[PDB]
């Protein structure tokens, strides 16, 4: 039984930021990884997913080559050439990881962990034993799919981890979701090409998102060419001569319901969920809790129910980003081997961009929470529309709205959402502002730069 | 002698904003506009510039279009289709800012003002006399030429103005200066085709930025295929058979000077400074106090040495933006109007960008700056250098550049210096946060957004 400091399992995000904070606090750490180094963000998720978007970026822009002056761009994308070099780019990434760990002299134990039946918590790798005084299990999520038995040929469906391995751009494609990976696929998709449909439970995508952006991000999907189905479910999937066929029910309220067939389907992407990585741990050797999910429950310091037992990221179902599951991972190597026990990651006020077309950033309370927490008499609001000055020659449009939610007569900050064109990186630092508690007058009296998107936040009225 | 509350000498940025929010406050205000309203920052800068750099913009992503997937894009710029779509543009934005005016119930005086002789201070306009006790002077500037005397041929060479009437794309280029103005037009010129040299007096341009940023600027310019003439200055400049051919001294430090012929020389653009719109006022017949390069000088609240005079915007020589010139418009107004007698603009931490390829943004102190303010002992900086995510699957390569200045054991942020795609967007915010006196802990307890650019600045260390 090899004995460490700690001892993280998982190798993704969190894992890694926690593994190499612990490091170079003197720390003799070792992580457990089954498969890639990056985790999600770098193999799946984050990492591919921006590159796809930089791409479907591109083809937006060449709509507006001739508006701008130039000749007409004419072709076909060609899906290969880009799928081979973003691979290359994933694979330049591990190796620089594991440079990472190795500089740390951290110790990479490769295969599947699981614990042990052993009183002090141990873990069990390829049949050798493993343990420390502080365990932290960061094995993140999956993509959820449907069972058969409630869809049957569900399973003809492929999740974002099948849009990585894609080696052709799809026909025909219909999207099932309404959250962001859903929204941000089906832009992708459609932009290069794809005839593209994204069918969603309700009447808009991103429910859980300010109001303004749920609708504005509806209507801009519908604008650059997504068939977005109303109240819409898969009932079944078939494969088909030439294809799939998907089979729909649409049921919109004050309506009777309609079933409707979706034929020549080439690609039928699950995007309704992620669900832990938590099944095939022998958490409960431990009676280690988890809900009925299978996330495992912390408490504000990553506790888990069992001392010396830490669990942070994806795997703990909140707030499933690549940034706070770092953060929350580099807070817990203080609090573990700096002894900071104040040390703890605030899972208020983060920020988030979807990469949508044009983009989406958010931090902070939607309206409706801002209403709910300190009541409508007391929170004000701003907003403005307006078509970016990209667009003066244009035929093609997009807009851009940003919201301010206010709150208390000093009109604190609580929320900034926005969508347009530049708003993945006009977020970052008014969450500085968010997060330190300005005030609307702070913004107000900070002068603009012109001529810019981002100086309608600060002379909002 | 018509009579007002408010008499607003100018109808640019400044004189427009003070006098809108002057009448809002109930004050009976007239503008004098000699030419068109909306003034520099509409008619021949901020808004025609910003539809130029767009452009330049497009040809750039153009150049990566097939490492992106897609066919190689292969031409020619069309010079007057964008040029006739940018001024209709400059119509648009001319009539609406008429309207506002209207809307506002502002009087609009048309003609060229000038004081009287008058004991009470006293405007003509057109043969017609206009009083008030609160007069605006907002005349602004215009761009400085070499006399004939001390570079002949001088005026065979255009100003940024004449940059705006040009109807087609200069085959050879030659940008004399080394301010924001020159950078920007030999980025916008090169970038759309034309052979061009960018000549400056020393060896990096922007000299005034901190030192990352005027090196890093003048390397991007050389990567894009700007020459940059160092240490040369114009000594003759002639008409030839076809086009001018400009004489040129060079005289690099630790060497003999050398003189060279630049033929064939299609523009010779003149970006060596801006001087101040006061010599046709007859300020002398009030005794109001100028500088000696004509700049009207006022106190921090924009008084003049005259007792009902003041003066905002370009005139004043200092902080030459279209926001700032609005800002203290407004700080005025509210003084006067409102009677807030502690309103006032604060010319610290005004964010700047600069429309190069890449862009710049700028605020607060450079490091010698802070260096002289605080002492050496007492400054810590922090600074990144790296290659997009953009440029990942790219033959061509941008860097991105980002330096921190922190003050003090607290690490006050007294500068945030940047250079790189997506930085015209990422500053607002951060200037906010500059602004409200953020520390450097503000920033790294803000939960950066993955993947971006801006998050580099949340995780500097
Ligand atoms: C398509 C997609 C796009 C996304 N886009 C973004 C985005 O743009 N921005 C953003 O912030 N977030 C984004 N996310 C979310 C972000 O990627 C995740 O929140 C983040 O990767 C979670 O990190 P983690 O450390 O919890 O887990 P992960 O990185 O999943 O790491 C868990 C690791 O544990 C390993 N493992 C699991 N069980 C075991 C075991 N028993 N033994 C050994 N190893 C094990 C897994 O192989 C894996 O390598 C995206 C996610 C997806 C799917
Ligand atoms: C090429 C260029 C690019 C620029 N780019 C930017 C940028 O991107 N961002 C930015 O922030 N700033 C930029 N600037 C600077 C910005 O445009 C100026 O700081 C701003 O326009 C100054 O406004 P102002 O109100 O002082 O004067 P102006 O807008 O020049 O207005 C002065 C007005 O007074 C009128 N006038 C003058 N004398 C008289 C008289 N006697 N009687 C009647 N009317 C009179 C003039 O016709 C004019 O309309 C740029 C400037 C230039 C030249």
């Amino acid at each position: 039984v090899a004995s460490y400091d700690y001892l993280v399992i998982g190798g993704g995000s969190g894992g890694l930021a926690s593994a190499r904070r612990a490091a170079e606090l003197g720390a003799r750490a070792a992580v457990v990884e089954s498969h890639k180094l990056g985790g999600t963000c770098v193999n799946v998720g984050c990492v591919p997913k921006k590159v796809m978007w930089n791409t479907a970026v591109h083809s937006e822009f060449m709509h507006d080559h001739a508006d701008y002056g130039f000749p007409s761009c004419e072709g076909k994308f060609n899906w290969r050439v880009i799928k081979e070099k973003r691979d290359a780019y994933v694979s330049r990434l591990n190796a620089i990881y594991q440079n990472n760990l190795t500089k740390s002299h951290i110790e990479i134990i490769r295969g599947h962990a699981a614990f042990t039946s052993d009183p002090k918590p141990t873990i069990e790798v390829s049949g050798k034993k493993y343990t420390a005084p502080h365990i932290l299990i960061a094995t993140g999520g999956m993509p959820s799919t449907p069972h058969e038995s409630q869809i049957p040929g569900a399973s003809l469906g492929i999740t974002s981890d099948g849009f990585f391995q894609l080696e052709e751009l799809p026909g025909r494609s219909v999207i099932v979701g309404a959250g962001y990976i859903a929204v941000e696929m089906a832009g992708i998709l459609s932009a290069l090409g794809s005839k593209t449909s994204l069918m969603i439970r309700h009447d808009k995508v991103l429910r859980s998102f300010d109001s303004m952006i749920s609708t504005n991000c509806t209507e801009e999907l519908e604008n650059a060419g997504v068939e977005v189905l109303k109240f819409s479910q898969v009932k079944e999937v078939k494969k088909t001569l030439s294809g799939l066929e998907v089979s729909m029910v649409t049921a919109v309220p004050g309506r009777l319901p309609v079933m409707t067939m979706i034929p020549d389907v080439d690609c039928l992407l699950w995007a309704i969920g992620r669900v832990p990585n938590t099944k095939d741990l022998s958490l409960n050797k431990l009676g280690i809790q988890t809900d009925d999910k299978g996330h495992i429950i912390v408490d504000e310091f990553q506790n888990t129910n069992v001392k010396g037992i830490y669990a942070v990221g994806d795997v703990c179902g909140k707030a499933l980003l690549t940034p706070v599951a770092i953060a929350a991972g580099r807070k817990l190597a203080h609090r573990l081997f700096e002894y900071k026990e104040d040390s703890k990651l605030d899972y208020n006020n983060i920020p988030t961009v979807v990469f949508s077309h044009p983009p989406i950033g958010t931090v902070g309370l939607t309206e409706d929470e801002a209403i709910h927490k300190y009541g409508i008499e007391n929170v004000k609001t701003y907003s403005t529309s307006f078509t970016p000055m990209y667009h003066a020659v244009t035929k093609r449009k997009t807009k851009c709205v940003m919201k301010m939610v206010c709150a208390n007569k000093e009109e604190k900050v609580v929320g900034i959402h926005m969508q347009g064109l530049g708003c993945d990186e006009m977020l970052q630092g008014f969450a500085v502002a968010v997060k330190m508690g300005a005030t609307k007058a702070d913004f107000d009296n900070t002068v603009a730069i012109h001529p810019t998107s981002s100086e309608e936040l600060v002379t909002l009225r």
